[PDB]
């Protein structure tokens, strides 16, 4: 009776899209769109994020980069890096792998970075475009979520949209992106964090509930009412990958709800893709 | 019963703060910080909104610049015009009057603020940096509306702040600002707009209303809980300058409301006076 938002499927018909479109870009005699990474230091979970990227490129058939630093490099050398990349006509966007060592100051090195290739929209520039409403790139987690949404013209007007965390890679930009003019958009928007004294209350009033709070089974039927379109950000690794809803009570009473896994983290994936083709093409969308 | 959120009282202390700021700075021999800005056209409007940011220098006792530009002025006049500000010393903040002329790209003439100096807090930049938690400047409005609770010491840690209008001048910036952690902030925030169908049933859940949407009485009584706190952002002429709250029936239910005229209004046009003191001292608070 309930609707999966699948982002395994929905992620796949996007990276057939961009192909389609690398395609035709290599017909006309082009080259491949470039994605170059900075990794420093042998950070095991950072690792694997790149990792990640790097096999996401293969699929939609980019060409990547990836430099690697000992986390004693300077904060000198990795801002020459920065300037190096964003004057590399071959390296349409590229990313700094987060978090830096402590003697590096991160604000710097990403404030470096030129907004034209920020695909991983994390320079202040871009985040502060897409509050007001200008071109800019959208950072991957809260585009692919708004992207889930459209793909499946989830009405979205009029409609109560209850954020569960104020993190800056979730729940402030996806806030900012439902609240502006028109679909998938214009809803009301109330965001809830660890001072918000009556969470289960505010979350029976919603007709959209994005969590993001990274708590197990957080979310659970009694706070959520019936036909609602529930969107689990959550990744915890529990004694098996879950996220913050309890799926089992809570799908039931939903119209539409993400799975985990197989919901946003493949759209948080392609979505970075996304932000990459556009850099080749010049454009932020 | 209720008590006023003064904004003309408030206005005059930070005022005599400033004042005691550049006095002692003037004392071991330094110059006045200076605020400059810019112009383009006649237009009646704007010229009262910089003729009344020049009476404030004096009061504050800063030094005052204003070029003024006819408004076929090119695009690339006015850039240089930025650029030469930009790279001035004696020069602390200043600000670009908007609208601009048609033919002008206003995004692109804000950018080239160096947001050092972007007291008016226009750059996108700072605007992003304001949604992350990094310093920059945070823009008049929104920060005098932030700065009236600050100096009631106005409970806001766990309460309900229903933002009335979703607009980049104020219901944006202050929504970012009493979400951060930390008193003032910690707000639980609602954010409504012209697509909420259910306005009146949100504000009945306020513990601070924030009312910028611009429509003369159009927070009523029954809209109010009793205790609660408002702000009054509206400047509308009526036949008299009012703000969106009827004032007569809902000033009684509040524990605290700001007048209008005599609450934003002064704290908006001190608070650009603070931003550039700060700049005059290198920061951005």
């Amino acid at each position: 009776t309930y609707k999966l938002l699948d982002g395994k499927k929905i992620s796949g018909e996007i990276k057939q899209e961009i192909a389609a479109v690398v395609n035709e870009l290599l017909e006309k005699g082009g080259r491949r769109p470039h994605l170059a990474g900075v990794l420093v230091g042998h950070d095991g979970g950072s690792e694997t994020y790149m990792a990640s990227k790097v096999k996401a490129c293969e699929e939609v058939g980019f060409t990547s980069s990836l430099i690697r630093y000992e986390d004693d490099v300077t904060e000198e050398e990795l801002l020459a890096c920065v300037h190096r990349l964003n004057q590399d006509p071959t390296v349409d966007g590229f990313i700094v792998q987060l978090p830096l060592p402590k003697h590096i100051d991160e604000q710097k090195i990403i404030e470096a970075v030129d907004p034209r290739k920020d695909v991983d929209g994390f320079h202040p520039i871009n985040v502060g475009r897409l509050s007001i409403g200008l071109p800019g790139f959208v950072s991957a987690t809260p585009k692919g979520i708004v992207e889930l949404l459209r793909r499946y013209n989830i009405p979205t007007r009029g409609k109560h949209c209850v954020v569960l965390g104020r993190s800056n890679i979730v729940g402030k930009p996806v806030s900012q992106l439902l609240l502006q003019k028109g679909e998938p958009g214009d809803c009301t928007i109330t965001i809830c964090h660890s001072r918000t004294p009556n969470i289960k209350e505010v979350c029976l009033t919603a007709d959209i509930i994005i969590a993001a709070l990274g708590q197990p089974e957080f979310l659970t039927a009694d706070m959520v009412k019936p036909g609602a379109v529930v969107v689990d950000v959550g990744t915890t690794l529990v004694p098996r990958l879950t996220g913050d809803v309890k799926f089992d009570e809570v799908a039931p009473k939903c119209s539409y709800i993400t799975p985990v896994p197989g919901g946003v983290g493949p759209m948080t994936i392609v979505s970075l893709m996304s932000n990459t083709l556009l850099a080749s093409k010049g454009l932020y969308r």
